[PDB]
């Protein structure tokens, strides 16, 4: 019973339910960095069930389950968060240069519906920097064979007072992009002015474009190097994601499905945080977007209409209120191939990750699956 290194050990939890009624919310989370950053947190390193594995093209993920983009803002520590359990996870989302963000406190909880409401605002230490902490994880992973196999993908936005996104979006691809296996566009923040306006299709293919013409760029003009190119986890080109706001009408979600059809992004991220909930008196008077149990059911209804407009031809990346193996599946079964936790780490703990992969594969028994992959969009018939 001093087996600490447990991630299901008792006192986690008991710390965690103190955490949730007395200490503000960004002071807990970096807390927890600081655990991280001193490789204090426990560790799962066992193995995970093969017939829960997963795939987004050449993305080979060893479970389901990763952790959602603003958790690890700066990647300070990679390592550590995804020994927890987690098969990959999303860092940033990073700006060019660094900022300090929104005035504090901007992160609220709310036990009893299991809701955060946060007004972030791309805090980050900028892309450089950022940079240079994910260059020093994979070079631990190339020494970590039990790393080897992990997935690290970069949210990438815009600096506050950037005129042209595009502009910005480029820059962190030509400094981060050749260390990520896969590079997520963040065009849904609700806590950048003017951020979400990029979701007009017009706006948002010539973004997409921007991107990915900018990644055959670095390819095109520094794979003949000395250096091989790809310092991550696939040895391979990053693919592109486009991260999307629950908060559209039915014709925006249409029109941005054809762009995505028409620009071949490798995969959508649904969804980001709401601006519609407001029946939280808790949150009554804060800004900001909410995530949580309150974003479950929009953001599945969310996965349903956009495999359904885009022909299931693009592959879904599940975000918004999963805590349990019951929630993972119904994301799965509306269309998503992954899943990502914020909320259930705020709430859940240490423990979050090793219980989920537990509650699925239970799931995966009792619904009569022989995998993972067969339950994707088992939903839609
Ligand atoms: C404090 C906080 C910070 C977040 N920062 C980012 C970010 O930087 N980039 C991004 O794309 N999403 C960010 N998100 C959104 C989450 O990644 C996720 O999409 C959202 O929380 C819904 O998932 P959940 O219900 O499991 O928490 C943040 C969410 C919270 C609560
Ligand atoms: C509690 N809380 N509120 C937040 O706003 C956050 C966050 O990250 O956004 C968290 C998560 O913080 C911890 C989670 C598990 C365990 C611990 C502890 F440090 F107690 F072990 C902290
Ligand atoms: O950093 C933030 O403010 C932030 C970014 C994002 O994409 N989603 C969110 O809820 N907060």
């Amino acid at each position: 019973m001093f087996e600490s290194y447990n991630p299901e050990f008792f006192l986690y939890d008991i710390f965690l339910k103190f955490c949730l009624k007395y200490i503000d919310g960004e002071i807990c989370h970096d807390l927890f960095l600081l655990l991280g950053k001193y490789n204090i947190l426990p560790y799962d390193t066992s193995n995970d069930s093969i017939y829960a594995c997963t795939n987004i093209k050449h993305l080979d993920f060893i479970n389901p389950f990763g952790v959602a983009a603003g958790f690890d803002k700066n990647g300070v520590c990679i390592d550590s968060i995804l020994k927890l359990g987690f098969s990959f996870i999303e860092i940033g989302t990073i700006t060019p240069r660094g900022q300090t963000g929104n005035a504090k406190p901007r992160i609220f909880r709310d036990v009893e519906s299991r809701s955060i409401i946060n007004s972030c605002g791309f805090n980050n230490m900028g892309c450089d920097k950022v940079t240079e902490n994910l260059i020093l994880f994979r070079k631990r992973q190339e020494e970590d064979k039990l790393l080897s196999k992990h997935i690290v993908g970069v949210s990438i936005g815009k600096n506050k007072d950037t005129v042209n996104i595009v502009d910005d979006l480029k820059y962190c691809i030509n400094k981060i992009g050749r260390y990520a296996d896969y590079i997520a566009i963040n065009v849904s923040s609700p806590n950048t002015p003017g951020l979400r306006d990029n979701q007009e299709a017009g706006k948002l293919k010539n973004i997409i474009l921007s991107v990915k013409e900018e990644i055959d760029n670095l390819e095109k003009n520094n794979i003949m190097n000395d250096e091989f190119l790809w310092f991550n986890t696939t040895k391979k080109k990053p693919l592109v994601f486009v991260k999307l706001a629950p908060d559209l009408n039915q014709e925006q979600k249409k029109e941005i499905a054809d762009v995505l059809l028409e620009t071949n992004i490798d995969g959508m991220i649904i969804s980001n945080t709401t601006t519609q909930i407001n029946d939280i008196k808790s949150f009554e008077n804060k800004k900001g977007g909410v995530s949580g149990a309150k974003l479950k059911d929009i953001s599945t209804k969310f996965i349903c209409e956009m495999y359904n407009y885009t022909n299931k031809q693009i592959p879904i990346i599940a975000s918004g209120g999963i805590f349990s193996g019951l929630d993972a599946l119904e994301k799965i079964e509306a269309g998503a191939s992954v899943c990502q936790l914020y909320s259930c780490l705020v709430f859940n703990g240490m423990k979050s990750a090793v219980q989920i992969k537990r509650e699925l594969n239970h799931l995966l028994y009792q619904r009569g699956y022989y995998n993972l992959k067969e339950a994707i969009g088992r939903k839609h018939s």
